[PDB]
């Protein structure tokens, strides 16, 4: 006491009709807020400060509800002072919670689920609490810095006018990335040098100084790190790799060179990332992370690179010009976990809204990451525009003219302004063009010219529009604000077509990325219209693990494309994700400084030395095996490695975890379990290198994945045939395995849920408990169900992203196949014959828990012992002594 019975008014995101979020706070038991969509939260404000000591939350029905209480203050900081998480019915009692007198002018309920509905209701509240006296402040309103204004920009136009101080900097730069990859101490071990290019290409030079030293030579920061790069592979047996496993320990005395060596690129452009690595990976990095990536970056020759760090502030300032408040297009932008989809123009608002304080933070974060991209002579990719608004810009914009793109996945697609109107009709694709090249320049300044942008990305609808007209206003439009934009294009699924592509009128500045060249390639259509090209790695998708590599392609179809082509200006990679199989990635990159074909083999051999710092014949051995098994050449089509079953939704006939996926494996497993047991043989020996307890991990984890397919088949044999006791003893030894297998996951920090958590929810510094909450619901759907039951079931999300992960397999692979498997049991055992299980239910359950109320995840990984864990996986769990085993 005492209830808060004056002055109280709330607000909602959205209500199905009639169910309005002031019906939360009428007084009225038998009327009631209730939920449309994924914004299930209420926003109450109680007219003034108030110290509160009760909440009472009323429901409409007798259904279980878990909730999450937050408080503010200030009126910017929201933090969670009670929740409901128990399995108790809701009743005409109500449910009464204790605050301990905390200090609120406004208060969230944010209900995550009803047992009963998709949709969460809240039929009254009442706030219990002591006045103060007070009332809360504004609020003020978000503000950037213009570049132009910033110390960045000071900075960005020395190096541009000033060779001298450019050349000092790229120097001094290379020398601090030496000094993060292998050690401060090795710093003057080394003498760098800009030289010229080699006859119009990219070019390093390695060579001894003389008096011990290192020198190398480079056109570039890139090609000075790739000589290094070259060095440390060639001389020093030393491997890096941040993400996958280093190699790191230097000899003695610095190794010398000899002969000089001269090597050149005859490609323009080494390319990195798809717009989904943005998601499937980089959601969660900081600048350190980040920093890391551009050091691997230029070590491995990359020069171009995707970028839409911050973008969500150009589309603030864009948007703040056509009638759109902060709020408003905070809710058009999607959360920290989803800028992929909604950059590609697929999804909206989902995982939403993003904290105040975002846009300051991540604008700094771009324009931190150009001014290090400049010293190396990184080139970003900024974005284009094609003319993609809010479905609600016509209401605030009567005279603009778009097109309904319909939906992706369950998402509601953005419009998109139709690209050319008639005569008498406004053209807000000018318009709001105009404005957006113009706001990106004032964010991030004159960084590229490159663009990216991707009209009609997995669907769409181009209305009454020519195809080929579409293409050619938006290049224009592009070139209008920066005469030597080039615009890269995504070459996916045959789209665009040909006579999209075909109204592309200045062919030099457009750039076609030919995604998938490794499994799909697609790129004799670009070549035949004279369009720039570049050949792709994609390789992963979703992040989906599992030993998958195409190495012999990479070393023979590269250099065959480079001869049988006039327009390939580049290769590079476009991985949805960036956290498995580095083998592929290294060869890849590698591929840019020949024009022959090489031997796969005989660089696997060199590849593996390096990588673990040491070889023998039978670690030789354990790695031909690996490539005549799992990364044998093949010449089907497949979407990323072959999926584990223990991480597909349990049932009969499963052939994938996910809907566009592939369970099947290639090649022989009793042959693959050779390398395990290899690799088990040689532990004692070779655990000290870090890079080969990754590896040994990689090839356990998939005879476990392996095996268990077996294991299933029989199982599900044994319920079909009725029996009973054999089912007990096969489903038995199938949930073993798993917990086997969560040990095995539990040797990598990589392979660590806790780790993509705590990420996201300490991403930003000086949250509050609303985005922690907020961003970890962003990090546990991204990984699972994706969406929200119409995206993940109807919409085919479910399971995309599955992970080979220690504490997401315990807590939800494991627990969704003991409850199936109880279920069968309890039939076959003379039973209630088995339910149907509503899978999305249960999945979400677990989405959204909090990992401070609920199960903090470790963000440590265990000591267990690989070659004892192999061992296991031999005797009790293989295909090798399966029928032993049974
Ligand atoms: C759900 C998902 O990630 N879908 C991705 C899509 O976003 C991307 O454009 C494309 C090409 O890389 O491949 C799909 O697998
Ligand atoms: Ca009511």
């Amino acid at each position: 006491g005492v209830e808060i019975t004056e002055g109280v008014t709330v607000t909602a995101k959205g209500n199905t009709e009639g169910n309005t979020a002031d019906l939360a706070i009428d007084g009225d038991l038998s009327t009631y807020w209730e939920s449309s969509n994924d914004y299930k939260w209420i926003e109450v404000d109680l007219g003034g400060i108030y110290e509160l000591s009760k909440i009472e939350i009323f429901n409409k029905d007798e259904a279980v509800y878990k909730y999450n209480i937050y408080a503010s203050e200030d009126g910017e900081n929201f933090n969670k002072i009670a929740y409901k998480n128990n399995d108790n019915v809701s009743d005409s009692n109500g449910n009464m919670h204790t605050i301990d007198n905390v200090r609120a002018g406004k208060i969230r309920i944010d209900v995550v689920q009803n047992s009963n509905s998709d949709r969460v209701n809240i039929a009254e509240i009442n706030v219990f609490g002591k006045n103060t006296g007070e009332s809360l402040p504004e609020v003020k309103k978000i503000a950037t810095s213009n570049f132009s204004e910033t110390p960045w920009a000071t900075e960005y136009e020395k190096f541009n006018s000033d060779s001298a101080y450019a050349n000092e900097k790229t120097l001094n730069e290379i020398k601090n990335l030496v000094g993060r990859v292998i050690g401060r101490e090795f710093k003057d071990k080394f003498i760098f040098e800009i030289r010229d290019q080699l006859n119009g290409n990219d070019v390093f030079e390695v060579s001894d100084s003389g008096d011990g030293k290192v020198l190398i030579k480079g056109n570039n920061g890139v090609s000075l790190a790739s000589g290094f790069n070259y060095y440390l592979k060639n001389y020093c047996n030393v491997s890096y790799n941040p993400i996958m496993g280093s190699n790191l320990k230097m000899p003695e005395t610095m190794p010398s060179v000899g002969e000089r060596v001269v090597i050149d690129t005859p490609y323009e452009h080494r390319y990195a990332l798809n717009f989904c690595t943005y998601s499937y990976t980089m959601s969660f990095w900081d600048w350190d992370q980040y920093e890391e990536f551009l050091d691997w970056c230029a070590m491995n020759g990359v020069n171009l690179v995707l970028d839409i760090i911050g973008q969500e502030e150009v589309l603030r300032r864009t948007l703040n010009e056509f009638g759109y408040s902060d709020e408003e297009v905070k809710e058009f932008i999607s959360g920290p976990a989803y800028f992929a989809w909604f950059y590609m123009q697929n999804m909206t608002g989902f995982g939403g809204p993003l904290p105040n304080d975002w846009f300051e933070q991540r604008a700094e974060l771009g324009r931190k990451m150009h001014d290090r991209m400049q010293s190396f002579g990184i080139n970003p990719v900024l974005q284009g525009y094609s003319g993609m608004v809010p479905r609600d810009f016509k209401e605030k914009n009567q005279e603009a003219q778009t097109i309904s793109q319909g939906g992706w996945c369950g998402f509601d697609r953005p419009d998109m302004l139709k690209t050319y109107v008639n005569e008498g009709e406004a053209d807000y694709f000018q318009k709001v063009a105009d404005v957006f090249y113009e706001k990106q320049k004032e964010v991030f300044g004159d960084v590229t010219n490159f663009y990216g942008v991707d009209p009609f990305h997995e669907g769409g609808n181009t209305g009454d529009l020519d195809n080929g007209k579409i293409y050619e206003i938006i290049q224009n439009k592009m070139i209008e604000h920066d005469n030597d934009a080039v615009w890269v294009i995504q070459n996916w699924q045959g789209n665009p077509s040909n006579n999209k592509l075909e109204g592309l009128t200045k062919k030099d500045q457009a750039m076609v990325l030919d995604l998938f060249s490794e499994v799909s390639p697609d790129w004799n259509r670009l070549e035949e219209r004279d369009l720039p090209w570049i050949w792709n790695m994609l390789h992963n998708f979703g992040g989906r693990m599992g030993m998958d590599a195409a190495p012999e392609k990479l070393a023979t179809e590269i250099p065959k494309a480079l001869a049988n082509s006039e327009h390939m200006v580049g290769i590079g990679i476009t991985p949805e994700a960036i956290n498995t199989n580095p083998l592929a990635y290294e060869l890849l990159f590698d591929m840019a400084w020949t024009r022959d074909q090489i031997n796969f083999r005989t660089w696997t051999e060199d590849y593996i030395e390096r990588r673990y710092g040491k070889t023998n014949k039978e670690i030789l051995e354990a790695w031909n095996i690996i490539l005549d098994t799992a990364y044998k050449k093949r010449n089907d089509y497949y979407q990323g490695a072959a999926e584990s079953i223990i991480n597909a939704r349990p049932g009969f006939g499963i052939k994938s975890a996910s809907t566009w996926g592939h369970s099947k494996i290639v090649y022989d497993k009793s042959e693959f379990e050779k390398a395990i047991e290899i690799f088990a043989k040689n532990y004692d020996e070779f655990k000290d290198s870090d890079a080969f307890l990754y590896d040994f991990a990689d090839i356990l984890k998939q005879l476990l994945a392996n095996s268990a397919q077996e294991y299933y088949e029989v199982m599900c044999n044994a319920y079909n045939n009725g029996n009973g006791e054999k089912f007990k003893f096969v489903s038995g030894k199938f949930l073993e395995l798993i917990k086997l297998q969560e040990r095995v996951l539990s040797t990598r920090p990589e392979f660590l849920i806790g780790n993509w958590i705590e990420d996201a929810r300490t991403m930003l510094k000086d949250s509050d408990d609303w985005t922690k909450d907020l961003f970890e619901f962003n990090a546990r759907a991204l990984v699972t169900t994706w969406g929200s039951r119409n995206n993940a079931d109807g919409g085919g999300l479910k399971d995309y992203s599955n992970r080979q992960w220690s504490g997401l397999t315990e807590d939800y692979y494991y627990a969704r196949w003991e409850k199936w498997i109880n279920g069968l049991q309890a039939e076959l055992d003379g039973g209630a014959k088995a339910p149907n299980i509503d899978w999305f239910k249960m999945e979400y359950d677990w989405v959204n828990k909090k990992s401070d109320t609920d199960k903090l995840y470790p963000t440590e990984a265990s000591n267990e012992n690989l070659g004892e864990l192999a061992k296991i996986a031999m005797e009790s769990y293989s295909v090798t002594n399966m029928d032993k085993i049974l």
